[PDB]
């Protein structure tokens, strides 16, 4: 029997999705094969541990949450309540406080084997600009964009707006580079607008992307692997306007589907991901494809896109979960073979 | 008065150099400005805290702590000897177990303010391939190079070897992407030597970079700041054979030295550094410039290049230290000041 720990919660108000996912994930683990502990991270940033989940979880009362063992962050986060080192820890708490990448650093320092993206790829995909430079270098098509720091806008305001207006068709989107799923995003149909959208954006962040806008369907691909990743067929959110229901496989040409699969595999490598990523694309009417973002820790509930896409290929939710754990162990072991092989030269 | 923590050691090859640097920093720090605590981390993850340093440490063996404050990592970083949170934690230690950016991660999670680069920047400057992609997008000159993963190498050996000849000129250097200033590196004068190098490196790493060897000088620039960084004049690492000794300022003509100062500033932004970076360049006898690498946590001894290049601009070692601490404060306060603003607006 193996030992697992699910870390969840977080400082965010994406807190409650984090609890739901924890629930789904716990109930899809075969307790006859896995010893599971969980750690909950409060809004205020405290860590609470509950030991040895063995029953099914029918609701949130059954989670102790804030009233677990007040846990000091320590060597012990490596130790399971069976008495044994954790074979894998599963962080289900999106892009924490500071940034994604941070908690993965905590685990690396503590030498705890964890599921998913490591530091570079989790950090790089929380940063919209770096992410875009890596996809460009990998050759992936993307909408036209411009970026700059606050300090650069403070002394080249005329130049920057000329650049926008010259290489970019309104409407454009202003996006803070370092926040996910959030604030400072504004549609700008003209320079007056643009100018205040940037002003708006810079109350929250030091770094912006300005992006040319399109009408597209949003299409998504799940990938799973370490060195030999595999990609799903794509799926989409079922709608008639780009201005919850899901279509898997997405309604698209056979070839557009292959292309998107391959792009997703290339996007995975561009960021040097481990475990998983979800690659999200914009696909226009005449099938022009643009990569929008990769997502290092995507929605992972029972009905989340990322799980449903693997269901399309006969990998059920529990098997997905087991597979992510084996990929976590594989990865931790190759690191230790290298950390050792290194030290002996 | 302000509360500071020096955290030094590691599990690393450079463990003693980390101790040496701790002594350097502890002695230049004005104990009439800062209360100072120290966290020793041995090559066993045996974190040890010692409070309130107010003495001018003579040997580097004083820094081999026999014991820590009993508490766990979390208690040791969230409170200073004085009881309030730290103004600034100064990591003088690489960050072992999957290398740099990790200990920063730790500090972010405990919400502790710290000196030097962030997660993304410390991680990027350790991945030579990602670093190189950011320098390229930014417009900086680089030596011809080819990168690939182990799996690409097992699928397509031939075609890559072909490319190496089609693009590079021997001798080439084979470099692992993710190991630090470490082995697995090699010059390779021919395809048989390249073949072995691929092999040697793949034992330590799953991703490599092959780069055109050059003949050039080793020329380094020191950068300091957050959003409004400044760069020093260059210095040269002086050696009759590349396979210690500094000339500050470097014997280079003026526009060249002007070009490198600005190139350092661009390198700092390509990787989105904070606090400091040391930009390393290759300059040919023909005054041809290529950036080799940036270094997020350069040597920081009293004799090291980075500190010395600041000395040349009139910023002494104690001031330099005081300045990295203030930068670490501004950057923490800035983050937190954005956090509250984000929380505030409810559309
Ligand atoms: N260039 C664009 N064209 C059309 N819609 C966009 C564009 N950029 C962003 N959006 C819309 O805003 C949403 C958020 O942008 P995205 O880049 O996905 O950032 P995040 O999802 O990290 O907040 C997207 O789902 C998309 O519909
Ligand atoms: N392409 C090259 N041509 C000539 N010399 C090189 C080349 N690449 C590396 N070297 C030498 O090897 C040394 C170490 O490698 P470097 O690229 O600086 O990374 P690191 O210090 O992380 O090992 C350098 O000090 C440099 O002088
Ligand atoms: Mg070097």
């Amino acid at each position: 029997k193996e030992n697992i720990c699910i870390v969840f919660g977080g400082k965010s108000a994406e807190h409650e999705v984090s609890i739901l996912t924890a629930q789904n994930v716990l109930n899809a683990i075969d307790k006859d094969k896995y010893h599971v502990d969980i750690i909950y991270i409060t809004n205020d940033g405290d860590w609470r541990k509950q030991n040895n989940i063995t029953a099914e979880i029918k609701s949130t009362d059954e989670l102790h949450l804030e009233n677990g063992e007040a846990l000091e962050i320590s060597q012990l986060l490596k130790e399971s309540s069976s008495g044994q080192p954790y074979d894998a820890v599963f962080p289900l708490l999106h892009g924490p406080n500071g940034e994604d990448g941070t908690i993965q650093g905590l685990f690396e320092v503590l030498d705890v084997p964890y599921v998913g993206n490591g530091v570079l790829s989790a950090a790089s995909s929380m940063d919209k600009l770096v992410m875009k430079q890596l996809f460009e270098h990998r050759g992936l098509p993307q909408l036209p964009y411009i970026s700059f720091l606050r300090s650069e806008y403070e002394k080249y305001e005329h130049n920057i707006l000329k650049l926008v207006n010259d290489k970019l068709n309104y409407p454009v989107f202003v996006k803070p580079a370092n926040l996910g799923s959030s604030v400072g995003i504004s549609k700008c149909n003209n320079e007056a607008e643009l100018k205040e959208g940037i002003k708006e954006a810079f109350q929250f962040d030091r770094k912006l992307v300005i992006e040319q806008g399109v009408n597209a369907r949003e299409i998504e691909v799940a990938v799973l692997g370490n060195d030999y990743p595999e990609a799903t067929w794509p799926g989409e959110v079922v709608k008639d306007v780009a201005f919850v229901q899901l279509q898997i496989p997405a309604d698209l040409d056979e070839d557009v589907q292959l292309t998107l699969r391959n792009m997703a595999l290339e996007a995975f490598k561009a960021t040097d991901c481990s475990g998983l990523v979800r690659a999200d694309f914009f696909v226009t009417e005449d099938n022009q494809i643009y990569i929008n973002e990769t997502n290092a820790m995507p929605g992972f509930t029972a009905f989340s896109m990322y799980p449903k896409l693997w269901e399309n290929m006969g990998l059920s939710y529990p098997e997905l979960i087991t597979k992510l754990i084996e990929l976590a162990k594989e990865r931790h072991q190759d690191k230790q073979k290298n950390k050792y092989k290194i030290d002996r030269s």
